[PDB]
Parts: C-alpha cells; structure tokens; sequence
C-alpha cells in the first residue's frame, strides 16, 4: 500500500512555526525551550498491517503502533491522553489527534524524497522536513 513508501528512518532537516504549533497546543514555556532545539529522527516500520513510529530525540522519545482506521489510545509527547486515529488519505497518513473537545491534525505525505510532517490545530499550521537516512 501506498503506506509501504514511509518506512525507513528520517531526520528533522526543516522546521517551520514548531513553537506556535506548541504554544497553540499548551506546551509550557520550559518545555518549548527545549523543544526547539531538537532535531527528532523518526523511524517508521510496518508489519503486516501493524505500522509503528517512533520519535525519537535528546529530549524525549515517543512510539505508538497502529492498523489503519481503528482509533488507538495515544500519550502524546506533551502528555495529552489522545484518541487517535490514523488513515491513508492518497499518498498522506493522516493521524487525527482528540483529547478534551479539541483536535490535531499530523499529517505525512513524501514529496520528492522528504518526508513532510504537516502538523495544524486550529489556526496554525506547522511544517517539519524530515529526510531518509
Ligand atoms: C519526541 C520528540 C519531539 C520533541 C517535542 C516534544 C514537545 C512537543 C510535542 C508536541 C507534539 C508532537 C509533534 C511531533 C513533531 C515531530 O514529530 O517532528
């Protein structure tokens, strides 16, 4: 499936409006500092129908596992308890984040070789540029 196209491992290279996108979600300000200045590797797997990714930096590191359209229990790396819900839209994972009547969308879609990490809640839209190691 179209989903097979992301795995391998990818390394932050471009980051645009990451600290509005946090502030707009209640990052704390120490929390933003740090996060920031990291550069996050993700590592993407899939078996079967089991996707897995994996964020990973100096500061913290996330995994969640997941099939395509049934919702999943996440702790997102700012400690959101979210009902999440990934898709194949296209060519984009969408992973549609819910907790306490609001919502964020993570979308990724591969553009020329990138990876490109749409992230929006409400208003504000960041975009993270991830290249294949
Ligand atoms: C796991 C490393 C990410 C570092 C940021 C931690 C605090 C902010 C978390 C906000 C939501 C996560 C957004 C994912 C960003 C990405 O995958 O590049």
């Amino acid at each position: 499936s179209m989903a097979d196209a992301f795995v391998g491992t990818w390394k932050l290279v471009d980051s645009k409006n990451f600290d509005d996108y946090m502030k707009s979600l209640g990052v704390g300000f120490a929390t933003r500092q740090v996060a920031s200045m990291t550069k996050p590797t993700t590592i993407i797997e899939k078996n079967g129908d089991t996707i897995t990714i994996k964020t990973q930096s100096t500061f913290k590191n996330t995994e969640i596992n997941f099939q395509l359209g049934i919702e999943f229990d996440e702790v997102t790396a700012d400690d959101r308890k979210v009902k999440s819900l990934v898709t194949l839209d296209g060519g984009k994972l969408i992973h549609v984040q819910k907790w306490n009547g609001q919502e964020t969308t993570l979308t990724r879609e591969l553009v020329d070789g990138k990876l490109i990490l749409t992230l929006t809640h409400g208003s504000v839209v960041s975009t993270r540029t991830y290249e294949k190691e």
